């Protein structure tokens, strides 16, 4: 159902999500112990949430952020997407693993 | 007519971006990341960027060198900023892109 796409850059990674009409998405970052971290506007962790000129939600994460790990020579970040109805119910949950090369 | 006067200064722990809008206009600052995303600037002490209006009409955007949007490129702190010259109604009269590099090349 949910459409999403992520890009690797030089200093960070970007995840674009386009939820169904009249739905919304909740972002949580996952550490290796399953904790879910809410993304906030002003924080030390070098991750952000924004809404584009279209209905899409942009998640930015710097490679040197909090929960970005190095595993087998690649930056890896796990993010959970909560597609949600206007009543507040979770319609679906998606887990995405963002992999990006590194020296 | 896009004649906004602005300049940036490099300091010891951060840099300052000064804009002097004319005719009762104001400026909103947005940081640009490498993916073209725009982050509007609000007071955030943990990200080390602040907004001020001097005793004169100038609008000040301060950014600490170790702030979260700030990158190191060729041994220099680099921040790419969009200036939105705005009327008090909220409309953007003009947009300027400035790349703040410190220390100066
Ligand atoms: C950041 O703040 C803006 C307005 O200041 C708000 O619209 C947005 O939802 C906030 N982002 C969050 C809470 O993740
Ligand atoms: C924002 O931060 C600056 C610098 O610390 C301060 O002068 C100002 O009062 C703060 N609040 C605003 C602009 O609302
Ligand atoms: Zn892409
Ligand atoms: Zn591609
Ligand atoms: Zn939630
Ligand atoms: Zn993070
Ligand atoms: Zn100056
Ligand atoms: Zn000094
Ligand atoms: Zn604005
Ligand atoms: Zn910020
Ligand atoms: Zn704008």
């Amino acid at each position: 159902l949910l459409q999403y796409h992520y890009d690797c850059g030089d200093f960070g990674m970007q995840l674009l999500a386009y939820p169904t009409r009249g739905r919304t998405v909740h972002f949580k970052v996952l550490d290796e112990f399953g904790t879910r971290f809410e993304v906030a506007n002003c924080s030390i962790c070098m991750h952000w949430l924004n809404t584009g000129e279209d209905g899409g939600l942009i998640f930015s994460a710097g490679y040197e952020g909090c929960h970005v790990l190095v595993k087998d020579g690649r930056y890896v970040l796990r993010v959970q997407l909560e597609e949600m109805l206007l009543s507040g119910v979770v319609a679906a949950s998606y887990e995405v693993q963002m992999t990006c090369p590194r020296p």
